[PDB]
């Protein structure tokens, strides 16, 4: 059976997120009172902020969008707001430069992810971040992140944008993966590509908790490499380097930003906290591969730092193939890598120039988008809580970013791993964690995080109590399925500005608008 109405011409390319799914969602509102199935803790109080990919306008400018990548599309927040046991929601577009000029103009005008060389010529000179990958609240101040530009800061209760690059940072970028060190408070951070396109300039930076940079350092990367993420700990900032490099040439002539790169080794830069020379940071090497991120770092009690991190052996964005045919081959020869959750030792003891030990397999099963219990950010952490393909009951042929239907709660001192199960037609996404209590034991909580129930076209946030965490104790339920998106946070009450006198929708007024006259009843009658 075909609906001669769905054969009806689509001016749309195909636009996909990161789980491969191409709908456009593309909505701007609110749900007030959110339906529930079970029993919402009372416990959780504060707003899950998840960040999506979910381009407004059909990205049609460069080579009619064929060639637009899963990590492309306009930032969109979604916030589901715990208190008191309801939940609301909020969604939003970032107003970012990008999206006012599209949406202004009603037109794509943004070509290739990171080249401007492909944009519209009037809009070659302007901020070109989505700001699309991750979120944080820091000094007050809500930040949508993309590692391309600066961050752009929005209300947290409207979403409203106020602004860009608050913290007034001297690079043209910011990571997407700031740190909130657990002990200063410092955001720590760093942007790569600092002084413009293909550059290796990197800037680290702390701003403190009331937002000024008290920490910055000025180096560079040893090649202009693909800096993700990073890893935390007491006395560093480790950087971590994918093996893609960046090619003004090849920009120039149209082509993509990254091309993966198989003789480029795993790399690290560790930046000793508060550095006062570049030199004092090193390059660490291992071997070809592409650690996506890390749960997080720490330094043992002999100064070793320990990184754990997912490991794809291979390209886990083909759609940023080798520049070389040989290599090009390579990947087609490879397929689907094998993927894993690794355990890395960079001994500062030893000599930087010495290829760094295997890793650690912590977890031999795809594994992605892990996060931890932030109150123990930047220093020594046990919890770690993983998105996975679940053994035994996932594809494996899958990308790594497309069959995530579980989550696993790993514990580093117990040496367990505990697992729960989207279901049979679902996709997962990336947990978040809410502590018990301020002072509950580490990983002692709730985890969050949303559900692609792929059969019934809708989304759901899942709370899942860590004393059962093969269990749902409760699915906040959408009407409608968003966009599978990149990274969210569980940001606490306490840290929101007026989370006290501020919900995510804003209440009607008191004061009827009726008389009292025009009642149907009269207490009389
Ligand atoms: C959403 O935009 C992005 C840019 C660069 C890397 C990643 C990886 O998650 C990403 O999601
Ligand atoms: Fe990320």
């Amino acid at each position: 059976y075909v609906h001669p109405t769905d054969i009806l011409p689509s001016g749309w390319p195909t636009a996909t997120d990161l789980s491969g799914g191409a709908q456009p969602r593309r909505f701007e509102g609110t749900i007030f009172d959110v339906m529930t199935r079970g029993t919402i803790p009372k416990e959780l109080h504060g707003t899950f902020y998840r960040i999506m990919p979910d381009y407004a306008q059909p990205p049609t400018y460069y080579k009619g969008g064929e060639l637009n990548a899963p990590i492309d599309g306009d930032g969109t927040v979604a916030a589901f707001r715990f208190k008191d046991g309801k939940v609301d929601y909020r969604q939003r577009f970032v107003e970012t430069d990008r999206f006012k000029v599209e949406r202004r103009a009603r037109k794509s005008m943004y070509g290739l992810y990171r080249n401007p060389y492909t944009h519209h010529p009037c809009v070659r000179q302007t901020v070109e971040s989505t700001a699309n990958t991750n979120v944080v609240m820091h000094a007050g101040r809500f930040l949508a992140m993309k590692e391309n530009g600066n961050a752009y800061e929005m209300d947290p209760h409207t979403l409203k944008t106020l602004g860009y690059n608050p913290f007034n940072l001297p690079s043209k970028t910011m990571t997407a993966h700031p740190k909130q060190c657990s002990v200063t408070g410092n955001l720590v951070g760093f942007g790569y590509e600092a002084k413009g396109l293909a550059t290796k300039d990197v800037y680290y930076f702390e701003v403190d908790p009331s937002g000024k940079v008290v920490r910055d350092l000025w180096l560079e990367a040893p090649w202009c490499a693909f800096i993700h993420d990073c890893a935390l700990t007491p006395n560093y900032l480790v950087l971590m380097l994918w093996p893609f490099e960046a090619n003004l040439e090849r920009m120039k002539a149209g082509g993509h930003h990254w091309a993966y790169d198989y003789t480029k080794p795993i790399t690290w830069i560790t930046i000793p906290r508060g550095a006062k020379s570049k030199d004092e940071v090193k390059y660490w090497h291992w071997k070809n591969g592409m650690p996506i991120h890390t749960a997080s770092g720490f330094e043992d009690e002999q100064g070793r730092i320990i990184i754990d991190s997912s490991l794809v052996h291979g390209n886990a964005f083909p759609f940023f193939p080798p520049d070389s045919d040989e290599q090009k081959k390579k990947q087609e020869a490879d397929g689907t890598p094998k993927a894993q959750f690794v355990r890395w030792t960079i001994d500062p003891r030893k000599d930087n120039n010495e290829q760094l030990p295997d890793p650690e397999v912590i977890l031999d099963t795809p594994s992605e988008f892990p996060q931890i219990d932030n109150r123990f950010m930047g220093v020594e952490y046990s919890s770690a809580f993983i998105n996975v393909f679940v053994p035994d009951r996932s594809d494996g042929n899958k990308n790594v970013f497309q069959g995530l239907n579980g989550l696993a709660h790993y514990k580093r001192k117990e040496g367990t791993t505990e697992w729960y199960y989207a279901g049979d037609n679902c996709l997962i996404q990336e947990p978040v964690f809410s502590p018990r209590s301020k002072d509950a034991p580490e990983g002692d909580g709730f985890v969050l995080a949303i559900v692609d129930r792929l059969d019934l076209n809708r989304s759901e946030v899942v709370v899942i109590d860590t004393r059962d965490f093969t269990k749902a104790v409760a699915a906040v339920q959408l009407p409608f399925a968003i966009r599978s998106g990149i990274h969210g946070q569980w940001i606490p009450g306490e840290v929101t500005p007026d989370f006290e006198t501020k919900g995510l929708v804003d209440l009607p007024k008191e004061e009827h608008w009726a008389p009292l006259s025009q009642s149907p009843y009269d207490p009389d009658a």
